[PDB]
């Protein structure tokens, strides 16, 4: 389909990528040891998380978030904007993929680099990527959410399909270097997911940063902030459970049972969803 | 809105009036051989008005090729089927969409039989949906949750699908009133036949009962101008509403439905 850059079987968008890039990012790219990377499959909170992230390191202010976009301070790797900046930025990096592993750059499996893998409920990645992107140029617009539905069912969608993702990245759970989390862990005890990350970087808040940090990353805060909410919002609910409202009775009985099959290999007990 | 409103209940604001209906209920005369289709709309009731000349002419098509159904089996409660049926030779065969406290008084005291066509409120509501969707005289939904709103409401032509059945329901052991639904005469459309022909005292052959399931079959009645009235003739399945009724909701519907028809016996309901 001419609609994606297809790249090793694999869907992007036909403007701000390129394939060279790509096998770059696989080949060549140097992954330095303080670098610290949010890796999510599209829709599953990569700005949320990159938000929390930023206001870490600014001890919760918010005057830096506020002013600088939140692509410029988690660049996203893969992406020509990305790939460039990062290579003139000091350590240590922020920056984020949605790459499935075969992708990634081979040279972070033998750093000590930390990735944060941020799963999300499939069914509310599909509705959340359906609005966001069924206007937008440079990918394959849907002709209808049926149709939209069973591209993601299929896998022929933008990073191609999340049975893959998840199955190639679950493998890295155990590694010391790598800390699994779900949005919807995040969505129901933020305080204590971001504890939870805390404990990984090793780093320490004050009561005080730890409430603005808390204050300036929930979602009625993050919406208003133009620099991170970049005509369809990247802010569009911010809930759990928001795929109850759009699937069909049908569409869910079909999705239940391709998961079921998909992931029936993988403990139960990795996905806190129904 | 842009309903006619008459005791409570909506009807389109055009081939209806007000008069009329206060006749219907409090004057029109019922005949001892009338035959009567009742169906809350969207029920099926073109099916059985089908099903129902098609035995009158032994299965032959000609009549329902060149006579529109509509005038075959006129709408009673209709400005044009009240006057045309003041205007009809015995045995009369008619429809109405009435709930129970609209439909003729003169009704309760003949002996006319009433064919009660029920079907899954869910798949009604579908089926209107798509039908009234772009119509003038009624008022058009500005969505699909809009008008999944109204139809839980009742605020919809011909009031609250609960109610109608309510209504209607203790009639049901009467000898003049069969019951009926939409899935069983899709699932046993050959048995069903047979129940219809039992309470109409018919008897029909191998060929005549081919024929009948041949000429009323959906593929059949769509082709054919005189029967399809956006369509009459749309899906014609049981259970298209697991297509349209999002995962919230069924659960919405299903705990409305449960409460509204606690009273009831659940074998009334062949769904769900
Ligand atoms: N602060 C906060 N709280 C709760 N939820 C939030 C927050 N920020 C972003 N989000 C939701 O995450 C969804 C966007 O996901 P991504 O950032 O991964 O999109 S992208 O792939 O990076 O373009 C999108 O989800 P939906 O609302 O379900 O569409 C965002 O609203
Ligand atoms: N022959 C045959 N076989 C199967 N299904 C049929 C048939 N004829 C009508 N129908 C379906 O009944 C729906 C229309 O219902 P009504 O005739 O009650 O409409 S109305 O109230 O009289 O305007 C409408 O249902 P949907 O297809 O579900 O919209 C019709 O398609
Ligand atoms: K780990
Ligand atoms: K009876």
């Amino acid at each position: 389909s001419d609609d994606f850059l297809w790249f090793e079987g694999i869907a992007f968008p036909t403007m701000g990528f390129r394939s060279e890039t790509l096998r770059k990012v696989r080949d060549e790219f140097v992954i330095r040891d303080e670098d610290v990377i949010i890796l999510t499959y599209p829709k599953s909170g990569t700005n949320w998380l990159a938000e929390i992230l930023c206001l870490m390191h600014s001890k919760g202010d918010a005057k830096w978030i506020q002013s600088v976009p939140i692509w410029e301070r988690s660049p996203w790797v893969e992406s020509e904007i990305g790939y460039t900046a990062l290579s003139e930025t000091e350590s240590p990096r922020l920056f984020s993929s949605h790459l499935p592993i075969q992708l990634f750059p081979k040279s972070f499996f033998s750093s000590k680099a930390k990735v944060i893998y941020l799963m999300r409920n499939p069914r509310d990645v599909l509705v959340s990527g359906y609005f966001f992107w069924k206007n937008m140029k440079f990918i394959k617009k849907p002709k209808s959410w049926e149709e939209y539905f069973e591209w993601f069912c299929q896998g022929t969608v933008l990073y191609g399909s999340w049975f893959d993702h998840i199955h190639g990245w679950m493998p890295m759970r155990e590694e010391k270097n790598f800390l699994l989390l779900s949005y919807e862990e995040l969505k129901q005890d933020t305080g204590r997911t971001i504890e939870k990350i805390c404990q990984f970087l090793g780093k320490t808040l004050e009561p005080e940063e730890l409430n603005l940090i808390l204050k300036n990353s929930s979602f009625q805060s993050m919406k208003e902030n133009k620099m991170s909410n970049y005509k369809a919002q990247l802010l569009r609910k911010g809930v759990s459970g928001d795929w109850k409202n759009h699937f069909t009775v049908a569409q869910a009985e079909d999705f239940d049972k391709l998961f079921q099959e998909k992931m029936a290999d993988l403990p139960r007990e990795l996905f806190p969803w129904e």
